C-alpha cells in the first residue's frame, strides 16, 4: 500500500520552507511524495540576501509532460503552497483538473498563499491578480485549504473580528468548494491572554449513515517571541498528513499538526537562543532533522476545544 | 551539534536517484544537507521518456553566491555525483576549493560517474571531456571517491584483471589525492559464486596505516537506478560515525542497500506477477518504507579484511 503525493512548492538550498518544510515531514510518515521544484534560491527572502532561478508556467507543464507520457500522473493527493506568478497558478489549476480526472478520489490540500498581517494591518506579498484566481480556480478544486486570518478575509471578502464571523467566513470558504478549512493563524482574542494566537478549523463531512456533518474545533496556542518561516508549509504538510490518518476527526489531526509544529518550534527556540541576543533568519530555521521523532509520534501538548 | 553537508546532484520528481536517493537516507541520520538540484527532470533516464530543465554553470554561481553573502558558506562535507557538463564540474571544483578554504577539515565525498560495464563490455555515459577534469580537477580535491569497476579502471588508465590489480589501482587513486577509495561493484569473481558481486575497499589513514578489506555480494536479478548515487551518501554518513573504522562503515552501508534492494524487488514482484519482468517504475527504490532500515541496518554482510 502506498499514498502518492504531488508537491509543487518552492525549494531553497539552504534552510526549511516550501517544498524542503513538507517534503522530509511527509516522507517520515510513509509517503511517497514527489516535490516539483516551483523555485531554487539559496535561502528564505527574509534574509539579507537571496538569489536563485523560478520555473515557468512551461517548464512546469513539460515536467508534467514527462509524467503523463510514462502514465505516472496517478496521485492520491496534490499539495500547493507559496506560488508567484499567475501565469504558474493557472498551470497549476490545470494540472490538479488532470490528476482528479485520472483519479476522482484525488485530495487537493491548497495553501492558497497572498500575505499576512503585521501587528494589526496586512499586506500581500503575491501579485494581486492572483486572487481572482485563486477564488475562482483553485479554492473551487481544493478540497482542504489552509488560510492565515488575512488570507481567509481577503477569500471571502469579509473583515474578521471575532470568532463568529470566522465561522461565517469558515461556511462561506465551504461553499466555495472545500470540506476542509482550518484558519491556520490569527489574532482573535483568547481567555488565555494577549499572547495567544488562534487556530480555528472546520470539516464537512458524510458519515456511514449518510449524514452530512460538520466538525468544528478551536486551538489557543501560546506566541514564540520570534519570527519563523516555513511552518505555514510544515501546517500544511502535517495537516494532509493527520487527516489522512484520521479522517473523521478534525479534532485530533489539528492536534497532532500543531503539537508536531509546537515540539518543532521548542527545539528551534532552544538553539536559535543558544547560538545568538536577537536570532537572525539563519539561527531560526526549523529544526526539521533533530525532530524527526516529533514528527513521527507528537506527544498531544493543546487539546483542542470543540465548537 | 550539527553536520552540514551540501550535495550538487539532480533531481527527479518521480523517483529516486541523485539528490533524490542521497537527502532523504542522510535526513534520517541527523545530517543538516542542503540540496542543489543540478537539473529537475520527470524522471530518471531508464525511462522510455523523461523531460526537464538543466541548472547552468552560471545559476550553479549565483545560488553559491546568495549562500556565501549570508555568511552560509560554511561545510562539513561536500556530496557530487553523475555530472554530465564539463563548464558545471568544472565550477563545482571551484566552489570545493572555496569551501575548503573556508573550513579546511571539509570533506569532499565524490562519487566520479563516467559510466558502467554491462556484460563484460563497459561503456561511457558522460561526454570523454569529463575524464581529464576528473583525473586532473575533482578527484586531486577529493577525500573520499566512490567509482565502481569500469570508473576505477578509466581513472588510474589501467585494466583491471583481479582483486590484486584493483588493489594496485586503487594505490595508483591514493595517491591522486584521495585517502578513502573504495570501489562499488566490480565483476571480480567470488568464492561464494557466480551470482556475487563485489566491493573492496581501501583507507589511508603518528603512524600511516592502511586499512583494506572486501565484500562478498549476492547478486539481485535486475538493474537498479540511483543505488551508486545511495551507496555515496550512506558511506559518507557511516564513515562519519565509524571514522577510522573503513570495515563497519562499508558494513552499514552495503546492509542498507540490502534491505532496500530486498524491499525493493519484493513490491517489484507483487506487482509485476508472477513471471513478469519489473519495469523501471516498478523498480524504484522503496526509499521511504526502508526508514528503519536506514537508522540502523541489521548487519547481513561481514567484510573481509585484506
Ligand atoms: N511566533 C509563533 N509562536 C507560536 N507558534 C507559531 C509562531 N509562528 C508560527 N507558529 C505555528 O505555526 C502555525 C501556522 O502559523 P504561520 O503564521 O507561520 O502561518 P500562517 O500565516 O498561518 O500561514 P500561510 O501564509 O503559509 O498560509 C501556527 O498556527 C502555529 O501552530
Ligand atoms: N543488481 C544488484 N544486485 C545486488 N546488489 C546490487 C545490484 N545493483 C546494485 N546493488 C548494490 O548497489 C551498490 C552500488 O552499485 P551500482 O552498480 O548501482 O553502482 P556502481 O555502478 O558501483 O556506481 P556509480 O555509477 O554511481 O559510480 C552495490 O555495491 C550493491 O551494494
Ligand atoms: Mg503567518
Ligand atoms: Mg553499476
Ligand atoms: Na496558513
Ligand atoms: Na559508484
Amino acid at each position: 500500500e502506498e499514498c502518492r503525493v504531488l508537491s509543487i512548492q518552492s525549494h531553497v538550498i539552504r534552510g526549511y520552507v516550501g517544498n524542503r518544510a513538507a517534503t522530509f515531514p511527509l516522507q517520515v510518515l510513509g509517503f511517497e511524495i514527489d516535490a516539483v521544484n516551483s523555485v531554487q534560491f539559496s535561502n528564505h527572502t527574509g534574509y539579507a540576501h537571496w538569489k536563485g532561478q523560478v520555473l515557468n508556467s512551461d517548464e512546469l507543464q513539460e515536467l508534467y509532460e514527462g509524467l503523463r507520457l510514462n502514465n505516472m500522473n496517478k496521485y492520491d493527493y496534490v499539495l500547493t503552497g507559496y506560488t508567484r506568478d499567475k501565469s504558474f497558478l493557472a498551470m497549476v489549476v490545470d494540472i490538479v483538473q488532470e490528476l482528479k480526472q485520472q483519479n476522482p478520489r484525488l485530495v487537493y490540500v491548497c495553501d492558497p498563499v497572498l500575505g499576512d498581517k503585521w501587528d494589526g494591518e496586512g499586506s500581500m506579498y503575491v501579485p494581486e491578480d492572483l486572487l481572482p484566481v485563486y477564488k475562482e480556480k483553485v479554492v473551487p478544486l481544493a478540497d482542504i485549504i489552509t488560510p492565515n486570518q488575512f488570507e481567509a478575509e481577503l477569500l471571502s471578502g469579509r473583515k474578521i473580528h471575532s470568532q463568529e464571523e470566522a465561522l461565517r467566513v469558515m461556511d462561506m470558504l465551504h461553499s466555495m468548494g472545500p470540506d476542509t478549512v482550518v484558519i491556520t493563524s490569527s489574532d482573535l482574542p483568547s481567555p488565555q491572554g494577549s499572547n495567544y494566537l488562534i487556530v480555528l478549523g472546520s470539516q464537512r463531512r458524510r458519515n456511514p449513515a449518510g449524514s452530512v456533518v460538520m466538525e468544528r474545533i478551536r486551538m489557543d496556542i501560546r506566541k514564540v517571541d520570534a519570527v519563523f518561516v516555513g511552518t505555514g508549509d510544515l501546517f500544511a504538510a502535517m495537516l494532509l498528513a493527520w487527516t489522512h490518518k484520521h479522517p473523521n476527526n478534525l479534532k485530533v489531526a489539528c492536534e497532532k499538526t500543531v503539537s508536531t509544529l509546537h515540539h518543532v518550534l521548542q527545539r528551534t527556540i532552544q538553539c536559535a537562543k543558544a547560538q545568538a541576543v536577537r536570532p537572525s533568519p539563519m539561527q531560526l530555521e526549523l529544526r526539521m532533522v533533530q525532530s524527526k521523532r516529533d514528527i513521527e509520534d507528537p506527544e498531544i501538548v493543546v487539546q483542542a476545544t470543540v465548537l
